[PDB]
């Protein structure tokens, strides 16, 4: 109809066809702290997120309770300096979901990660689906904080169940047959051209700069492996890593 | 309270402090067409805007009628490839207001622009203030499409009343005393270091690439001049242009 305003009125009878959501990405993080401490942090004037899922969510009426700290219409400070598929400032176009989880701890030199309680994951799935459906977020745009900030974050980490969620319609995941095909008859750990892999990763969305050190290049490859090749994420380019990138780019494009 | 959902419930009792709007910029354009044609275009599957103000808005109850084609919560396709103050894809974080106006036409070689009907401007002011206040948009973030896409657009053009609107609390505008001060005792048209100006413009928000042709450099300077130095926008760097940039950066930063 016609909305009355101060000094003018708005005629909303005519709606444009080019009208889409400002929200396109869903970022998963881990708090690396206990619930109360995470809650206090994510609610202070420095960092925040849209959701905070506890390690073992308190059940009410057969449903787990997830905290919401920021309205989805507003942006939260959870991504920081970031870049993904050609966009920067991901806080602007994304929704951040913090999962209570210790993250990693160097125990005997071996930087070990903390597994995710199945309860937490089960509570996340429903949430992720509402968000994704509510803004038609594409599978490749459901990312790890590490994916949009490879040089600074690892979260949610190698122990986060990306495949499990994919089979639930959440997140991008290659196709077995396609991954093998692209392997081109090579051992999964067969060394590959680093640069050729980085090219595929940049095309998939990873922030690859045209002048990175071997350390930075490993970071990008590593973050990619913690997501889609958790069995080994040393940041070394090999057949399987490249075979997975090719299948992902083939199924999700760029 | 506690919101009930499918498979989980949301506890919104705890609100984070870091919660801000995703909308930060307001872009002004001209349709370069009549109302009906502009309306048909801005509502088709290719381009659109959040608002369409007619040359002479139809009054109803003493108030002009402005059309709204896209909800402010959604993004519209009005900015295209763009960049401003470090951000790209301005469609994501902005609101676009199309003003019915012919734009420019080369009459006798002299590319002439079409003045803006005072009625249209009077209807715009109220609108712009609600938007700005509704998301606390900063003055320097109320821009010309040309400002975020210097190499492609001129709109709203040199005839658009930016100073008039500024005095109304809409848009950034230097301070007389400060502009003179920075002139450092020089004729307003005194030639200045092109590169030194481009640096100030890049710091203010203009997309300056580290390898532009003289033509592209003139575009950036020109777009800047059509906005803040409409008396002359030849894309040539001179005392006044630089003196204005310095006063703007001094009063709005970056
Ligand atoms: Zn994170
Ligand atoms: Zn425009």
């Amino acid at each position: 109809g016609i909305v009355e305003k101060e000094g003018y009125q708005l005629d909303t009878r005519r709606q444009a066809q080019a009208a889409y959501p400002r929200i396109k990405v869903l970022v998963i993080h881990y708090t690396a702290d206990d619930f109360d401490s995470s809650l206090a942090t994510l609610t202070d004037k420095q960092v925040s997120s849209h959701y905070l899922v506890p390690a073992v969510p308190p059940r009410y009426n057969g449903k787990p309770r997830i905290w919401q700290l920021v309205p989805e219409q507003e942006l939260a400070w959870h991504a920081g300096i970031s870049a993904w598929r050609g966009a920067t400032r991901l806080n602007d176009t994304s929704i951040g979901i913090e999962l209570e989880n210790r993250g990693w701890q160097k125990s005997a030199g071996v930087k070990y990660f903390a597994p995710f309680e199945p309860a937490q994951i089960q509570a996340l799935i429903p949430l992720a689906k509402d968000i994704i459906a509510r803004y038609h977020i594409k599978p490749e745009n459901v990312v790890a904080h590490a994916d949009i900030a490879p040089q600074r974050k690892d979260d949610p980490g190698p122990l986060f169940p990306w495949q499990q969620l994919a089979q639930q319609g959440i997140g991008a995941w290659p196709d077995a047959q396609r991954v093998n095909f692209y392997l081109a008859g090579r051992a999964p750990h067969t060394p590959v051209d680093t640069a050729s892999l980085l090219e595929l990763l940049a095309r998939y969305g990873y922030d690859v700069k045209p002048d990175m050190t071997p350390r930075e290049q490993r970071r990008v490859i590593m973050a990619f492996q913690m997501h889609f090749r958790p069995t080994l994420y040393n940041g070394e380019a090999d057949a399987e890593t490249q075979a997975i990138a090719e299948a992902l780019l083939e199924k999700y494009g760029q």
